[PDB]
């Protein structure tokens, strides 16, 4: 079906499946991460994915207009906008690093194959003997000393990195050119971009399985650690990983639903997209953890300490796989080209959605002469100004605050929980089921309304409560504990995303008159379109 490919290439299959899931699994521990993943996917992931798709189909509108079913909660739309903005702030940053790798890929010998270069510390060696626990692989040296120039901590920003600055600027001007032109990957390149990733990954997997110690890595990836289930860290990471990789709460899924026709088979669409996202994430995990197993066997250090536990694992594992290929530079170019294409597709969708939302928000009186190009130029420039913070020596640290807090973390649980509450307890789960039955003819499984009513909200609330009760300060690469101001800034992002719903609530309550009950009922009266 068109929806399948449109969503896959669009903003469903992307870095969140190839880059995010790997290091989330690595940080939480390989096997133990999978149980909350599948549990949330069956309980929170699939139901909310279906919710957003079919809500977009029903209302035939995206952005905030989709909440005309309950204008009193229209604030969720605003919240989504904020979230996607933060996403667009740091998502592109990954691309910059990837772009940098691509630029350094075109060489007879890859930069991260030998460590005899200038920036590499004397504590390195190309091949490892059976000092111990101190030697650093050339790939991590290239990732940190050169690509990142990682500083002591977030307290010290350091000197700006000009090469990554230029690469990020190139990514942003490319985003500007494509969004303004509206490339949309044509119609056949779409198909190519739908099938180009897996192919490359497949090759890696074959090489991945043909390595010493890849079995240890894969059993670490699969066999759960039953002790770790107690901590809420795994549950928050898995729930937010699904709500990120599925793009839950970012408003693009409602746009996908609106693009679809009213008479469409949305249930099978949602199930197959969930299966594709989960399977692509699982496949990327296969590749990454096979590579980690090979590195653990070759280093001699334990699997849990081989690579960086932060966002850089996808740039530690995947390039190493390329070094194992016969023609290394060609496969480096191919892999990083596919990664760049995936990121650009996702970022095009996100930036286009954000621009459409802003232009919808702004009244007709604020009609700029060049509103399209002016708006996209301002958004790109502002995002670049914010991104200058993540390019600095300590900038990687800020990226973590944009990863754990701005989009993922507590804010996504809050958004999804309020989604469930507004659609099920306010609008009416049974009435919504009747609407779905009218839309698609037949009726979905009762598991869906059970999930929306008192399963997904309860699970999200429980993870939230276990987080706040047993709060742990965020730690980067299990080495650097964040200070109170970094936590404060991350929570500033979190509250900026979360407060959109309660503040818009109080705003509507104040703008309304009379007794609280009657005005709350008036403001929550659904507003129907011409079709229904
Ligand atoms: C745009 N993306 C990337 C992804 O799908 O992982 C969102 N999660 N929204
Ligand atoms: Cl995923
Ligand atoms: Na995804």
């Amino acid at each position: 079906q068109m929806d399948f490919i449109m969503s896959c290439v669009g903003f469903a299959v992307g870095l969140g499946n190839v880059w995010r899931f790997p290091y989330l699994c690595y940080k939480n521990g390989g096997g133990v991460f999978l149980i909350p993943y599948v549990l949330i996917a069956l309980v929170g992931g699939i139901p909310i994915f279906f919710l957003e798709i079919s809500l977009g189909q029903f209302m035939k509108a995206g952005s905030i207009n989709v909440w005309n079913i309950c204008p009193l909660f229209k604030g969720l739309g605003y919240a989504s906008m904020v979230i996607v903005f933060y996403c667009n702030t740091y998502y592109i940053m990954v691309l910059a690093w990837g772009f940098y790798y691509l630029v350094k890929s075109f060489t007879t010998t890859l930069p991260w194959a030998t460590c005899g270069h200038t920036w590499n510390t004397p504590d390195c060696v190309e091949i490892f003997r059976h000092q111990l626990a101190d030697r650093r692989s050339p790939v991590i040296e290239f990732w940190e000393n050169k690509v990142l120039r990682l500083s002591g901590g977030l307290e010290v920003p350091g000197a700006l990195n000009w090469e990554v600055t230029l690469c990020l600027l190139a990514c942003w001007v490319l985003v500007y050119f494509c969004v303004w032109k509206g490339v949309k990957s044509t119609g056949k390149i779409v198909y190519f971009t739908a099938t180009f990733p897996y192919v490359v990954l497949v090759v890696l997997l074959v090489r991945g399985v043909l390595l010493p110690g890849a079995l240890d890595g894969i059993i670490y990836y699969l066999k759960p650690d039953w002790s770790k289930l107690g901590s809420p860290q795994v549950w928050i990471d898995a729930g937010t990983q699904i709500f990120f990789s599925y793009a839950i709460g970012l408003g693009a899924l409602t746009a996908l639903g609106s693009y679809n026709r009213f008479n469409n088979n949305c249930y099978k669409d949602a199930i197959i997209l969930a299966l594709i996202n989960s399977g692509t994430s699982f496949f990327a995990g296969f590749v990454v953890f096979s590579i980690l197993g090979f590195m653990a066997a070759e280093q001699g250090v334990h699997i849990s300490k081989v690579a960086e536990s932060g966002p850089g694992l996808a740039f530690i594992a995947y390039p190493r796989a390329v070094t194992l290929m016969p023609v290394a530079p060609l496969w480096a170019a191919l892999f990083f080209f596919m990664l760049l294409l995936l990121g650009l597709d996702s970022q095009f969708v996100g930036v286009e959605g954000f621009i459409t939302g802003l232009l919808d928000l702004l009244p007709a009186s604020y009609y700029f002469r060049f509103q399209r190009e002016i708006s996209v130029a301002l958004c790109c420039a502002l995002c670049f100004v914010i991104d200058l913070s993540m390019v600095t020596d300590g900038g990687m640290y800020v990226f973590q605050l944009f990863d754990y807090y701005s989009a993922s973390g507590t804010t996504l649980l809050w958004q999804a929980f309020w989604e469930c509450v507004v659609v099920a307890w306010v609008y009416g789960a049974d009435r919504f089921m009747d609407d779905i039955a009218c839309m698609i003819g037949y009726r979905p499984c009762p598991w869906m309304k059970w999930c929306w009513s008192f399963f997904t909200p309860l699970v999200c609330m429980g993870i939230f409560i276990f987080n706040v009760v047993y709060y742990e300060p965020l730690v980067y690469n299990n080495t650097y504990v964040y200070p109170w101001w970094g936590e404060a800034m991350g929570w500033a992002f979190a509250l900026s995303s979360m407060l959109c719903v309660p503040l818009h609530l109080l705003g509507c309550l104040l703008r309304a008159k009379g007794t609280m009950a009657e005005r709350w009922q008036h403001l929550t009266q659904p507003i129907w379109g011409l079709h229904h």
